[PDB]
């Protein structure tokens, strides 16, 4: 024998139609999962600080939205604001609930250098986390989401063999456990865009990551139709002086995915990493200008959904109703975007 | 650095459009590339000498069919087809060219037992391969086909990890080779129906060998956009008393083949295997009923095209006609069955 | 570039010498380091109710043993024990450091089944592990331990490749964050006697286990000259009539260790896995009248050294001397067992 | 099961008996089996025409040389000279079986770029290896050889995955395919010293090829105890203007030897690759000043046992016994290095 049992037909099919419900057309994923140090950044850009007072302010200001659901699958949360209510007293997730959309909680402990690395990172979170999957379930979350992170540094051989390899196995173990416990896995094996390396070198190492990452995926016994992608966009490097255009982006990275990604994976939701708003937008869009596509191609995005929002509210009170309109501005414009409708706002082998 | 070179933009783009028109709609391949011996089986099935004058009027009645071009897109030849001429003195690949098929040439060895396996098999060929390939290409072949053996039998644990790693590093370096000589490799690892295995069996053992080919694609640097994918369909073994239906058979073939390869790959092309030419046509057709697939699911047949025509052939020349209305019936049958729409003839996790 | 950094020379040093200290000619060591609920097993074979005091009798008893040191080079401990005292009040780092006995730590965080296959486990704790080896160095530990386990069922594919898979990769983050941190690490992959299975089934599966392992040890940066092997020794399976010979356990063992260990790992520890006191002193005997070896071959006994002493001791304060002087009997046999000259107590490819 | 079928006992004695014979103590290889375009650049540098008469006169020279088995235990050929004659008209394996020398057949038949690699190079050979190894071995060979190359470039990542894992999937196959003809592989994979990287890079450049072809050996059941290794010595780049010491040379070797080559393995037997003929001397004998050593560490020369025997030589056939006196000077030195004490001639973590 020797192969993997046969999974949970029950389970399964939970899994399978909670991933295609985040992966719908027209919507995309709110990543409102800053840990607290991540948060104090956002925050600090803007002159607010955090305390717990600010930080439930914000996240009810972003879930109390109205009609946010019309645009938004699901939003992925820190434990924090899982357990957490409003200052109206509501409770977090019955926000979420009210407008339909899909809780969904960050399950990694952030990153460690493997040793004799240069600062390369290995994702922590495994110990424990089917016993957190549990309890995050119960509280009623439905998907989860682990990051990894890699870099491009030619001269440094970077991402190395031990980077790719640590990366690949931390998150088909997350995976794994994670279905075991009925929530759908976000995989995000983000190659960051640090350094002056070419968009088609950013291709060829996002090949190399996806396809280890799926290899290990099959390895582990991880439902492909009961998960979700969340990789970097193929871009230049963030020193170069020339942003690609949003049709080669657009181009190279559905290539890439197209290259490795199994299609009956539902969804490959991107992360913005940096990247403006309005090219987050539009390089999303161009890529569905291109469809129809194997699996849907839609967002992730926690900057590319939030950095107006924050400078509109700027934690003033007052300007809560402003900040919801410009979220709702965006989380439009990535919707229609995802459908390759966005308008714009204020083969290579 | 340490990545692929890139290839020739002018050698990949020959490559993706010759794959794309080998993997046409309502159109497949023609395998008739039966070695020496293994024609000698066929031949011996209905009583006819392997003599090479024989051979010879056989191949010739197969590809001077008349429109046969309309559901052939290409033919396999064995090398000594290649360079034949019809008892009437016209070369093979004159024929192809006139009905617009594409040539193709088998470019293995054959097959040779792994030290201290069961008697399991890798595939020989490598060595001058690429020198072949050259000549082939100015002899008029377009793509090239490799065949590996796999077995499935879990007292023994077959397919050990041996032979799963021997038939995926054959087919990359094979693959790589043709690509640099431009021809588009078929690359076919067939998982024998050999067993009374089930045919959920079948799909663990299929995807758990694809996966671990289209790394080893990867790896290897092999361009999917000029490539194609020859693999076995997800059955029960062939001592089961029980042949799954044509729906069962579609639904894990379609799972196997969605759970483990990249959408940039331009085509599938079934191996026939053993089923009867009524099966191989109802079962591609059913998968087609599925669709629209990421790739083009089609066919490859040797038997499944050539079991009634050799027989209403029996070696006798003036039973020419009728052989070649037995292919003509069956190309047809699974052209449309490509496309869905075969009439017939005389989710699970 | 692309390699492993260059590990500190210092700590490199550091790291050698104490493995070589460990690795002691005569000497080998003390498996103290049952965790609350495998130390209630222990107890319970002998009435003996398991509080925290009787814990701290009997570890006071083991490591307060006169001349123990003679023949015990060091003692892994539970994390209770290391910041333990005594009932007298004494630290029990402090009793092991007055026999000049090295302290070390147990730092896994135990098994957990690996999802959907048959109750297969994946070692945890490597979550925080770099910060805890910080801690123990403080308190005086100079190595640690982490014990990872397999199966044997023939029947099932036992071990499968995602169990040797896993097991190979915690090891080796675990042996490189251990020696980032300055402790050597003690790699422990036991195979489990559990089943009916040959001598020769055994050492296959040792082999493919201990393969898998060293190359991992080097795709993580282990310095082999800093860390030790805990192996199981090749035997029958538990629920086989027939024990082994001493010869053949000798032979095989060491043939499985020759065939995968690389010379420059200073020593093997092996653990008892419930081999009879004597048995684990003349298996290890017979290994060691083959030298001269590559590495030491001495022993990590936890149960082949105490469980006469238990039996002796029966929670019985006043047999504490009784108990001790059986212990430094097993002490004794398995130190001249490490030389091949033990006299006994109460080539096939 | 799924593991490798038992070796044949008897042919496991054969290839081990002689695998130990071939690395005996004091004594080393004579590699004379330059290919036809190889010897013509050996006979280039002393102006002499490359005729089979040529070739046919300075091998029999070579193992006519009376004494010789005294210091060289076997001799490489290349095919041509397995089945010639010398110019008297002996047969040239009778003239090494009069020495007690054992015939040794290169059996590879080359290098192949990997495709879309930057020159990297696979070794070709295997179509028809089996067959060849029956005819050789009834020719009297007892050993054989097959030769890897990998390069150096840490700017291009060279040597890149791809290339490793060719080469010790290539050598994998070679090894097996020989034991199981009744052939000792010797498994060269050789570091070229092309480029001005240090020391230290080699020698964890060695390291990380060595692991991968010995895990690969294992994975594909090679038989260690009858196997033989020729590997680089560790040194500074070719373009280096500092050659290392001998010290470092022979610290740093034996190292990564130490590291990664497990102890069943019977014999280490270096290639010169450039060396001097007194540089391959002293950093053998280095070596052996450093045992014993858990293999026996010896030699497997081409051109530091042939540079002065054939400039001695000239192509005057009057200078045979000259040339053959200054054979056995340098297979004295290095038999005397084998042992570490040769007098000479005309821990880093």
């Amino acid at each position: 024998s020797g192969y993997g049992l046969p999974i949970s037909q029950e389970v399964a099919k939970e899994l399978a139609e909670n991933a295609r419900k985040i992966a719908a057309p027209g919507k995309g994923i709110l990543a409102a999962d800053e840990s607290t140090g991540t948060i104090k950044k956002r925050f600090d850009s803007i002159g607010v600080e955090n305390t717990e007072a600010n930080r439930a302010f914000y996240r009810d200001l972003l879930f109390s939205t109205k009609g946010l659901g019309q645009y938004i699958s699901g939003a992925i949360l820190f434990e924090e604001t899982l357990y957490q209510k409003s200052p109206s007293g509501v409770p977090m997730v019955d926000l979420l609930k009210a407008e339909g959309i899909i809780p969904g909680i960050k399950v990694d402990k952030g990153l460690e250098t493997l040793p004799l690395t240069d600062d390369e990172k290995a994702t922590m979170g495994l110990d424990g986390l089917s016993e957190r999957c549990k309890k995050y379930y119960e509280a009623g979350a439905r998907f989860a989401k682990w990051r990894a992170v890699l870099s491009i540094d030619p001269a440094k051989g970077k991402p190395t063999n031990l980077s790719i390899t640590e990366v690949a196995h931390g998150l088909a173990r997350y995976a794994a456990i994670c279905q075991a416990n009925r929530l759908v896995p976000i995989v995000e094996p983000e190659i960051l865009t640090d350094g002056s390396h070419d968009i088609t070198v950013c291709a060829e190492v996002t090949e190399r990551v996806l396809a280890a990452v799926f290899k290990a995926l099959n390895d582990h016994h991880v439902l492909l139709e009961g998960a979700l992608l969340k990789p970097n966009m193929v871009t230049h490097g963030s020193d170069c002086p020339k942003p690609a255009s949003h049709e080669e982006i657009a181009f190279y990275t559905v290539r890439s995915l197209k290259r490795t990604v199994p299609p009956a994976l539902p969804g490959v939701m991107f992360l913005s990493g940096g990247q403006s708003e309005e090219d987050a937008s539009l390089n999303l869009n161009e890529m569905n200008k291109m469809g129809p596509h194997p699996f849907q191609l839609s967002f992730s995005y926690g900057r590319a959904l939030q950095a107006s929002c924050l400078k509109a509210w700027k934690g003033v009170p007052e300007n809560k109703a402003k900040a919801q309109q410009v979220l709702m501005e965006r989380a439009r414009a990535n919707g229609e975007a995802q459908l390759g409708k966005y308008g714009g706002g204020a083969y290579v082998y």
